[PDB]
């Protein structure tokens, strides 16, 4: 079926340091479609923070929404219902970094990524345990990058863009006892 | 093929990590099924100890078998024929830890897992090289009364953890 | 579709430190198939050096090609076009190690793998950026037909080809 294809798309990546790299291809056609249909939303494959961890999903508005409608690219992340939610602490409080990657060869010039970092609001409600609020609203930036800034370097290359969503590892001390 | 590909897909979800977390949902329906059919066996997805390592499988009796039939949940592990068996040392002698997990929020109370650990017996026929079942485990892993004593059954679901030691 | 089992074979292997273990079964049937069709090439599943890294593929001539046709097994590796090529440095310059494994129990006797190692030449054509420029790189005489039978290289009518790519470790400030 098509859920089988979605499953295989999800397995990149398995609980890998919270790092998802989402390639949005045919950039011009998707941008035209978004300009023709306001509030057109693209969805990344669902990805887990760690093995048996939080299930997250990144979404993008190529023509922007909210304060960025028509002028910017908008980036959001949302917690999804996961099979292991009962084994994780809530609310979700792991630091997240969005990045629009500069597709430049690292050997000829240092890339300048458009990077932003945020800490989940304990009161954002969506970062609370799934199934508590029967919003459904991702958290992020409506003005992540402007339409003019996205053409200023190698952000769009071969009609494709790269969005890197990295979730921070908590790191703790023992315990021991 | 589609059903068998679903199978292979849920096999990939595990690793290679050596840590398997097996979620058994609709606990009540399956417990009644096991009570209606003695020795009814549930099977975990096959999972590898490491990349290109031993292929293992966990099996469970929700109504118990052997000394625990009708009173306990029984947990066993068995070695399966793996594609890389000719590249591994035998007999399988890596420490194994079974856990029935307490589905409690770690931020509100520290969970109390029901854990058991064993080292593979060199003379247990199943831990020998396949072809050159015979599962090993505990018939009295947890009693029917103790499995209701905390958050072991939550939202009609149970979690069986099987952790294999690193080389 | 059937193309999905192919991708399930792929990512059952890729993410690891550039280490692909390719199991070629029914060795005898495929060997006489290659003997019946010169230059018959077997292909490993595509595998990535790291997550979002280079996409590589190993290929084999069971009856050999080039200087080893009819006498040896020939082993090659090739860079394939990957979705993240624009985020990687070129040319590919990660050291590669081929190994034919001696399928012997490591606890009763030490295996003797047939191992060869190379560092990719920066002026090699295939190691340049895919599309922005098929000649794989490798060994035509990796192992002879007689040497592949001398130990447990062929066991239970199966062979194991290990291709390991070395990872770097560059770093900066605090
Ligand atoms: O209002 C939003 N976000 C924030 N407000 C404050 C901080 S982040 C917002 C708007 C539209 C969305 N469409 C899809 C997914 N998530 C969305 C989130
Ligand atoms: O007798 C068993 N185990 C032990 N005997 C002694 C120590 S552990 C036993 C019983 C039932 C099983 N059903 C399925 C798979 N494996 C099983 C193993
Ligand atoms: O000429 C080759 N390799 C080298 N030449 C010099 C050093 S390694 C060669 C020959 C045949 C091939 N057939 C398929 C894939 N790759 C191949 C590579």
């Amino acid at each position: 079926m098509l859920q089988e294809l979605r499953r295989e798309l999800e397995e990149l990546s398995v609980g890998s340091d919270g790092v998802l790299i989402w390639k949005i291809g045919s950039y011009g056609r998707r941008l035209q479609e978004a300009k023709a249909k306001p509030n057109l939303e693209c969805f990344s494959p669902a990805f887990y923070t760690h093995k048996y961890g939080y299930k997250l999903q990144v979404s993008a508005f190529l023509n922007g929404n909210g304060s960025g409608e028509g002028t910017h690219l908008s980036l959001y992340i949302r917690v999804l219902p996961g099979a292991f939610d009962n084994l994780l602490e809530w609310p979700f409080a792991r630091r997240v970094t969005f990045s629009l990657l500069d597709q430049s060869d690292p050997g000829l010039a240092k890339p300048q990524h458009v990077t932003e970092t945020f800490h989940p609001d304990p009161n954002w409600k969506n970062f609370q345990k799934p199934g508590t609020w029967r919003s459904s609203l991702g958290f992020g930036y409506p003005k992540f990058i402007s339409h003019q800034d996205i053409r200023k370097r190698n952000y769009v290359r071969d009609d494709a863009v790269f969005i890197r969503a990295a979730v921070e590892l908590p790191r703790l001390e023992h315990h021991h006892h």
